[PDB]
């Protein structure tokens, strides 16, 4: 998938050109043509079809700078360099900041060409607040250009064609190019958005045999209650027993005036929400992973976390995929490839959260590796079979 990242500088460059191209025989001052293009959404044809048709002191600070700080606008008003700097800078701040800036006397209202607003502003954050502001239309109207999602990031990704794949901004944020959300791989874009419009989950649940209470620290859904009386184990999501889990016959990832909708809804959210809380917990696991690394030999251990973390992601997205799925013969398969993956994940999650330091030092490499290789290989079958899925339309 062909994709490129550009700085606010480069996109401004590109726009500047697209303007200059369009400047004959129209011959307008570059900034007026921008407004005009920006106004037509950058269809250049629609602007054209419509074009052939028809349509020695300084009076601000008061110090005397001799002649050389004095650049003026076309209206003959002549003000000093530092003074402009402040005028522009404070005018590009809220509120009412447009796609332009009028001359400061405000009597004349004749706008200040872009280039000089690039030359004269000093501290470059503001110079960025502008480049964004004047560029924003150029970018939004083109289908090969999308701004990067992060709030404080002014970069833009530019693609060959608008395909809904992941893109990385060196932001270092990654996102779907189509919908601009986080990368979703099993699920379709429209569905995700709908699911988002909806989205409790009970950090406190009680052990089913002894009715004791356990708040959840981590992150693994294989729980072993702490008691002398009952040392028994159970899944967090169904409060039923491990470990018939992830064997063919018990499946904890599958569902049976209609309240049924608001009932079964709670099935899939409860799951997606809980794989999230699970992913949250799995993340504070990184800081812990610098410690027990004690070089190549000893970093498979970031991977385990990388892979465990990755799988929690794909799982949430697989419940979103599944909720909007109407049952059919592939449903029953994907619903299985899921269960394999959910189990491979609870097993590895549970090994890094719990069973590992309660294990010896020699052994932990052999185990962690196999555990996350299988985990990752499960996760790929899930995905490859839904992909081949999307190809036949089967859903
Ligand atoms: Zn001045
Ligand atoms: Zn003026
Ligand atoms: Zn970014
Ligand atoms: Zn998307
Ligand atoms: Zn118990
Ligand atoms: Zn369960």
């Amino acid at each position: 998938y062909r994709y490129e990242v550009l700085t606010a500088e480069q996109i401004l460059q590109h726009m500047v050109e697209c303007i200059r191209e369009v400047n004959e025989v129209i011959q307008n001052p570059a900034t007026i043509t921008r407004i005009l293009l920006s106004h037509f959404n950058w269809d250049k044809e629609k602007l054209m079809e419509r074009y052939f048709d028809g349509n020695m002191p300084c009076q601000i600070c008061y110090l005397n700078y001799p002649n050389s700080y004095f650049t003026g606008l076309e209206c003959g008003h002549k003000f000093c360099m530092q003074c402009w700097s402040e005028y522009l800078t404070t005018k590009i701040m809220e509120e009412g900041m447009g796609q332009t800036i009028s001359c400061p006397a405000h009597g004349c209202d004749i706008l200040v060409d872009d280039n000089t607003v690039m030359r004269l502003i000093t501290d470059s954050k503001v110079k960025l607040k502008y480049q964004h502001l004047i560029t924003n239309s150029f970018v939004e109207c083109n289908r090969l250009l999308k701004w990067c999602p992060a709030p404080d990031c002014h970069h833009v990704v530019k693609v060959q064609y608008p395909d809904a794949k992941p893109v990385r901004c060196k932001c270092g944020r990654q996102f779907c190019f189509n919908c601009g959300e986080n990368w979703h791989d099993p699920v379709k874009c429209k569905w995700l958005k709908k699911w988002i419009k909806k989205c409790i989950a009970a950090n406190t649940k009680e052990c089913p045999k002894c009715h004791v209470t356990i708040e959840k620290d981590g992150g693994c859904n294989h729980m072993v209650c702490r008691n002398q009386n009952c040392k028994a184990e159970f899944c967090w999501v169904c409060l039923g027993p491990w470990e018939p889990h992830g064997s063919a016959w018990y499946n904890c990832n599958r569902y049976n005036r209609s309240r049924a909708a608001l009932q079964r809804y709670l099935f899939y959210c409860n799951r997606y929400m809980n794989h999230m809380q699970s992913l949250r917990f799995e993340h504070k696991l990184y800081a812990q992973v610098k410690q027990k690394m004690e070089w190549i030999e000893v970093q498979f251990l970031k991977k385990a976390v990388d892979v465990l973390c990755q799988c929690r992601a794909t799982l949430m997205y697989t419940y979103v995929f599944a909720f909007y799925l109407k049952k059919n013969n592939q449903s029953i398969i994907f619903e299985n490839n899921q269960a394999d993956l959910e189990n491979a994940t609870e097993v590895l999650s549970g090994y890094l959260e719990r069973d590992i330091s309660q294990d010896s030092l020699q052994d932990i490499k052999q185990k962690v590796q196999d555990k996350y290789r299988y985990c990752e290989s499960r996760r790929r079958v899930l995905l490859q079979h839904v992909h081949e899925g999307y190809e036949k339309d089967l859903w």
